[PDB]
C-alpha cells in the first residue's frame, strides 16, 4: 500500500493521520519532528585576522649609499633615505655629516593570534535539509536522521518512507557567508586577491596554515626622525578590527523564519517554512482483519467545553459501547480540529475522553473511531491569555472565525438583497402579461 | 579603461585582440588556454565491493535442543536444523540418532579487498570551471589559474583579468556518478538502504572504514546434507562483479564535445564547448603615445598564396615604409582570416610577411597594422588532404564559401527576373496611361 502525506515543517509538534484501507483496520501513523537541519555546501574562501606589521631593523650605512631589495614578501615597501644623522645612547652612531644612508623595510604577516582569532570567508549553496524524526507506524517505533531529499528513504519492520523534497527552497544564507567566533554573518566579502586597504579581507590567506597570503594596506614608508633609529609607517588601519566594529547582528537575530544559525556544520535549525511531503510504503501485512480490532457501535460525541486557544484546550466525550476491549484509533478527516492522540484504550462500555485544539467558534467536525463516523458539535470560547509562548497546533481558515451570529447578519442581508430582486421581477413580469391580455 | 571580449571554449588555440584607444598606440592581448578543468562538486554517500558471506561454525547438541541468537550483524540469519547425524573425521559426532539439533547461521561481510577493489558513488551537481591561461597584454606575460566565474579577479602588472562566468551550463556527469578503477560511470544507482540482491549496491557502506554495512542478498539457509558439518546457504550472486561484467564503457569513451574525465578529483577537462566572457581592467599607465610606437605609412597587402586549409594556410606580405624600427601590433577586426601572431618587427622599410588562416575562397580581410590599415585580397585553393589531425583554426560564416562564379549565377538568376519584372510593370503602366489618354 503506497499513502502520501504533506506534515508541515514545525519542530516540536506532532502529526498524527490514518490510513484507511477498505475493509481493514485502521493503521495510526505519527511523525514527531524533533530537529529539521539545513545544511548548506559551503567552501572555504579564504582566512582573516589582525595583521602585524612586521619590519626588518634598519641597515645604516655610513658615508656611502645602499640600494634596495624586493625580497618578496606581503605588501612590501622598501626605502633608502640618504642624510640621516643617527643617534644611539652611546652617542652619535655615524662620523659622517652628510651622505649616511639608511635603508627601511617594512612588510606584513598574520598576528601572531590569527591561529584563535581569525574570520573565515564561506560560499553557500544547493542546501540540503536533514531530519530527525519520531515515528510511529502501527506500533512499530523508531527514531532516526532522515535525508529531506524526496529519495533516500528510511525502511523499518519492511515499511518504506521517504521525505520531502522540501516544498521551498529558500535559505537563510546568501552566497558567500563569513564565519566569525562561532556566529555566522551574511556580508559581501571580496574575492581573494581583491581586498582594500581598511575593510575586510584586506590581508587574506587561503588557509590559516597556509604560506601564501594577500596583504593590501596602503602601507607607505616615511622619513625617518632626524637623530633617530626607527622605522616610520602610515597604514589604513586594520581591516579586520573595523569590520568588527560595525557588522551588524548575525543570522541568530537576523534570519527570517525564525532560525536558529549554528556551526561546525553550518547550519541552520527549526526554519518554520515549506512542508515536507512523506511517502509511506506499508507492506499488506501490517494491515490486519476489522474482526480482530475493537468495532465500535452506539457512540455518541459530546463537547463538554471548547476554548479556541493554540494549545489543546478542546475536549470531547464520546459514549461507545466497543464490541470488546484494546487501543481504538482516532482521528478527524477534516482541518477544523487536530487531536492530541491518535489512540484510545477502549472497553466494552463507557465513555472515551478525547483531547483536541481547534480554531472554529462552532465546531462541526467528523470525528472517527475504530471504525464509526460520530458528527461532533458545540460551541467555543475565547481564551483568557493575549499572547502565549508556544505555536499554534492547528490550521485555520478563512471561514472559520465567522459564528452563527455573523452568518445570520450576512445571510439575510445578502438573501434579503435577492429576494426583493426576485420580488420585483415576478411584478414586473406579472405587469406585463396583464399588459399584453389587456390588447384587446 | 575596461574591455570586454569573449574567447571560445576550445584549449591549445591562441586568442588574439587588439584594444585600440583613441590616441595611443594598440595594446595587444594574447590568450592561450592550456587547459580547461570542468569539477562538480560530489558527495559521497556509499561505496560497494565484493561482499565475503561469513558463516560461524555450526552449534551441535546430541539429545536436545537449541534456539536462535537474535539477529545482529549485516543480513545476518540463523536456523535450527533437528534430527542431524553429524559425521566428523573420527566417527560419528553424536551417540543419538535422532533429536539432535544443529544451529547454523550466516552473515555477510565486506571482502578482504574492498579498500583497493571498490566502487563509490557520488551525487554531482554545479560544476565549478576552471581554466588553465597563458595571458600576455604589453610584452608583459603571466601563466596562471582562472577561476571562470564571474568574479574572482587575477591581478598582474596592475592589470585587472576576470573570466566567465561560461556561456553554458552543460556538463557531461548526471545527477549520480560512480567512480571505479580510475573511471567514471552515469550510473542511476539505488541509494543507502535500497539495495537489491544481484545488483550494484547490494551491500553498501557509508564510507570505506565505516563499521556500517547494509546487505541485502537473499542470503537462506539451506538444511545440511546427512552425516555432513557444513552450513549450506544460497544467495543472489554479488551485484559488483554482476555490474563489472556489463557497466558500458565509461564517460571517458561516451562523453560528448570530447571530454576527457580525469579522476583525483572527478573532472572533466578540454571540453569544446561554450565560450568564456573576459573583462580586462587596464591602468591607463600602459597606453603609450602613438610617437613612442613606430607609426607607419604607404603599405599594402598582396596574398602570396592562399589555401583555406584548417591551419595556418595562407601566407601574404605587406610592403612597408615605416618612421623607425620596433615591435608593432597586426590583427584582422573580422572573423574571416586568423592571424598567426600578434605582433612583427618592422624595419624602417622594406616587406614583412604574415601567416594567417581563413576559410573563404576569396578573402578580402581589412588588416590592421599597429598604425596603418590595409585591405588585403586575393584568391585561395582548397586543401589537397581529406582529414587533418588539427582543429579548425578559424570561424567560417555562412557566406565564405560561395565564390565569385556562384555569386554571378545568382545576381543574375534573382535579380534579373526583378529587371523582367519591372519592364512587365513599366509596360502596362505606361499602356493604361495610353489607354487612359484615348478617352477622347
Ligand atoms: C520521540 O523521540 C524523541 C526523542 O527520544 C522524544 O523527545 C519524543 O517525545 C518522542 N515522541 C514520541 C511520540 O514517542
Ligand atoms: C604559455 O605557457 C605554457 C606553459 O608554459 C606554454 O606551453 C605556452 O606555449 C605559452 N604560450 C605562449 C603564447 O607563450
Amino acid at each position: 500500500y503506497e499513502h502520501a502525506t504533506t506534515m508541515p515543517s514545525q519542530a516540536g509538534i506532532s502529526y498524527n493521520t490514518i490510513v484507511n484501507r477498505a475493509g481493514y483496520a485502521p493503521l495510526p501513523i505519527s511523525i514527531t519532528p524533533t530537529k529539521i537541519k539545513l545544511i548548506p555546501t559551503v567552501n572555504l574562501e579564504y582566512v582573516t585576522c589582525h595583521y602585524k606589521t612586521g619590519m626588518d631593523s634598519p641597515a645604516i650605512k655610513c658615508c656611502g649609499s645602499q640600494e634596495c631589495t624586493p625580497t618578496y614578501r606581503p605588501d612590501e615597501q622598501c626605502k633608502v633615505f640618504t642624510g640621516v644623522y643617527p643617534f644611539m645612547w652611546g652617542g652619535a652612531y655615524c662620523f659622517c655629516d652628510t651622505e649616511n644612508t639608511q635603508v627601511s623595510k617594512a612588510y606584513v604577516m598574520k598576528s601572531d593570534d590569527c591561529l584563535a582569532d581569525h574570520a573565515e570567508a564561506y560560499k553557500a549553496h544547493t542546501a540540503s535539509v536533514q531530519a530527525f524524526l519520531n515515528i510511529t507506524v502501527g506500533e512499530h517505533s523508531i527514531v532516526t536522521t532522515v535525508y529531506v531529499n524526496g529519495e533516500t528513504p528510511v525502511n523499518f519492520n519492511g515499511v518504506k518512507i521517504t521525505a520531502g523534497p522540501l516544498s521551498t527552497a529558500w535559505t537563510p544564507f546568501d552566497r558567500k557567508i563569513v564565519q566569525y567566533a562561532g556566529e555566522i554573518y551574511n556580508y559581501d566579502f571580496p574575492e581573494y586577491g581583491a581586498g582594500q586597504p581598511g575593510a575586510f579581507g584586506d590581508i587574506q590567506s587561503r588557509t590559516v596554515s597556509s604560506s601564501d597570503l594577500y596583504a593590501n594596506t596602503n602601507l607607505v614608508l616615511q622619513r625617518p626622525k632626524a637623530g633617530a633609529i626607527h622605522v616610520p609607517y602610515t597604514q589604513a588601519p586594520s581591516g579586520f578590527e573595523q569590520w568588527k566594529k560595525d557588522k551588524a547582528p548575525s543570522l541568530k537575530f537576523t534570519a527570517p523564519f525564525g532560525c536558529e544559525i549554528y556551526t561546525n556544520p553550518i547550519r541552520a535549525e527549526n526554519c518554520a517554512v515549506g512542508s515536507i511531503p512523506l511517502a509511506f510504503d506499508i507492506p499488506d501485512a501490517l494491515f490486519t482483519r476489522v474482526s480482530e480490532t475493537p468495532t465500535l457501535s452506539a457512540a455518541e460525541c459530546t463537547l463538554n467545553e471548547c476554548v479556541y486557544s493554540s494549545d489543546f484546550g478542546g475536549i470531547a466525550t464520546v459514549k461507545y459501547s466497543a464490541s470488546k476491549s484494546g487501543k481504538c484509533a482516532v482521528h478527524v478527516p477534516s482541518g477544523t480540529a487536530t487531536l492530541k492522540e491518535a489512540a484510545v484504550e477502549l472497553t466494552e462500555q463507557g465513555s472515551a475522553t478525547i483531547h483536541f485544539s481547534t480554531a472554529n467558534i462552532h465546531p462541526e467536525f467528523r470525528l472517527q473511531i475504530c471504525t464509526s463516523y460520530v458528527t461532533c458539535k458545540g460551541d467555543c470560547h475565547p481564551p483568557k491569555d493575549h499572547i502565549v509562548t508556544h505555536p499554534q497546533y492547528h490550521a485555520q481558515t478563512f471561514t472559520a472565525a465567522v459564528s452563527k451570529t455573523a452568518w445570520t447578519w450576512l445571510t439575510s442581508l445578502l438573501g434579503g438583497s435577492a429576494v426583493i430582486i426576485i420580488i420585483g421581477l415576478v411584478l414586473a413580469t406579472i405587469v406585463a402579461m396583464y399588459v399584453l391580455t389587456n390588447q384587446k
